[PDB]
């Protein structure tokens, strides 16, 4: 099984996942600062990523690790609030510019190609108490973030996620709640979030086309996190389409107006539409794009960012109670097949990334593809020698080498989630996701390699599988 000559092999982190210093050397404070700071049991054990894996005092470990796995390329999050720790360009943190721009350099010293994430469900505080993603203040606010950004770090750095999984963030932060800033608004929030995150997404890529795109020559889109569905009973046609119906709601709401006209879903506009009309609602949930901002949207991401875990099974449900809330509003519920394994949310589903990759490819007209993230958790405790994890590996890196030669999908990055355990949002620590061990307890936070690393780094030297 070879991969086509020039395939990526990366490994993903996240700024606040994995830096520590959360308020070194005048960082300010992001909402996953404040958050986990309030405790109350919304975090495991009460934990927080004031250090985590300390990445931001030991960079050279992290190098280390990328060199050991031979990456071709390093996917990482900027820290806004520690570039900028009121949002803006008023203050600039000059030692947060030097510590990612000794990544740039490090990195590319050893030929290791920068995939940079802009914006990682990590809010500077400031900006939150400004409204977040409920205002339209953000979307400027993020657009000059972006400018400084792509000013700063753009002549060396050619590959950008301007927001992490927009679709995760709309749903936890502003919909359920369950992220910062942490009140729930079911069924509004979600969506409010989701348009400005959109525009913002669409004006970031606007200002990289119109000034830096012809010096810098990159390209630029946002992740989307992706659950691959399907119905439950296979022979129902309700079932069937609302499994088609799951897919548009969750990762269609967003890729389709940025990828094809920039307007919504029609099933999403008319599903919304007809519950709000019977809540009593003068206006639906869901937003309107304005003609002017549909064309300002459309045609606003230069590659397919998808980011797959696992896959579930869906049955409709008739919202007969008027109810409120996203599922609701699509008229599912979800849950996974009992032969599954799991480790939390994680159902091991590899085949379900070859479907994805197919209806992306069918879906977004043929699009070069970047899976951006993909990975398995361990729980406590973690096993060094984790050869059952690596099979779930070896299983998933067989999908993708069928979507590839069967399906003949243009994916050219695999980034494994994470060259670190790390700071697993709620989950805390207590959610293994990395290629390499991290001690928490012990104050250097030493770095070991799983036999998942070592297995990973023969695949990529081999560019291919046995
Ligand atoms: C990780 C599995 C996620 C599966 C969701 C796929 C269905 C897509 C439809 C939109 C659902 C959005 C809400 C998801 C979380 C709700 C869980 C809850 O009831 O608290
Ligand atoms: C408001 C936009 C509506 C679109 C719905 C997007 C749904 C995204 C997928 C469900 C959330 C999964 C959360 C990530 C994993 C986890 O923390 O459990
Ligand atoms: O949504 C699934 C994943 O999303 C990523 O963006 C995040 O960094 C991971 O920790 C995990 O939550």
């Amino acid at each position: 099984m070879a991969f086509p000559a020039g395939f990526g092999w990366a490994a993903a982190t996240a700024a606040y996942q994995v830096e520590g210093g959360w308020d070194a050397d005048g960082k300010g404070p992001c909402v996953w600062d404040t958050f986990t700071h309030q405790g109350g049991e919304r975090v495991f054990k009460n934990q927080t990523g004031d250090v985590a894996c300390g990445s931001y005092t030991l960079w050279e470990e992290d190098l280390k690790c990328i060199k050991q796995l031979g990456l071709t390329h390093y996917r990482f999050s900027l820290s806004w609030s520690r570039l900028l720790p009121d949002g803006t360009t008023g203050f600039i943190n000059q030692k947060g510019i030097d510590y990612y721009n000794k990544i740039i350099d490090d990195l590319l010293k050893n030929g290791v190609t920068p995939i940079v994430t802009l914006y990682h469900f990590d809010l500077p505080q400031t900006l939150e108490d400004q409204g977040g993603w409920l205002s339209e203040a953000i979307i400027e606010s993020f657009d000059k973030y972006a400018q400084f950004c792509f000013s700063t770090f753009g002549d060396r750095v050619k590959q950008w996620i301007t927001i992490n999984e927009a679709n995760v963030l709309s749903v936890m932060s502003y919909d359920l709640g369950m992220f910062p800033p942490g009140i729930p608004h079911f069924g509004t929030g979600g969506y409010q979030a989701a348009h400005n995150l959109i525009k913002a997404h669409a004006r970031s890529w606007h200002s990289y086309d119109s000034l830096f795109r012809k010096k810098q020559k990159g390209m630029v889109s946002l992740s989307l996190f992706a659950v691959w569905l399907e119905p439950a009973d296979p022979n129902s046609v309700s079932d069937q389409e609302a499994a088609k119906r799951a897919i548009t709601f969750h990762l269609d709401l967003f890729a389709k107006p940025i990828f094809i006209d920039g307007d919504y879903p029609e099933v999403v506009k008319s599903q919304i539409a007809s519950m709000s009309q019977k809540q009593g609602y003068p206006s639906s949930r869901l937003p309107e794009f304005t003609e002017e901002e549909k064309k300002m949207i459309k045609g606003t991401a230069d590659f397919f960012a998808v980011q797959y875990y696992t896959t579930r099974l869906i049955k409709y449900q008739e919202n007969k109670k008027g109810e409120l809330g996203i599922l609701q509003d699509a008229e599912i519920e979800f849950f996974p097949d009992p032969s599954w394994k799991n480790v939390d949310w994680i159902y091991v589903v590899p085949w379900g990334v070859c479907k994805l990759l197919k209806y992306i490819k069918d879906t977004y007209n043929n699009p070069v593809i970047y899976i951006t993230e993909n990975g398995f958790p361990q729980s406590d405790p973690a096993p060094l020698d984790d050869t059952q994890r690596w099979e779930y590996f070896r299983q998933t890196f067989q999908e993708l080498f069928k979507a590839i030669q069967l399906d003949k999908v243009n994916l050219q990055v695999y980034c494994a989630w994470s060259l670190l355990d790390n700071f697993e949002w709620n989950q805390g620590y207590s959610s293994r996701f990395g290629l390499f061990h991290v001690d928490f307890e012990d104050p250097a936070r030493p770095r070991v390699p799983y036999t998942s690393a070592k297995e990973y780094a023969k695949i990529i030297r081999n560019n291919g599988l046995e």
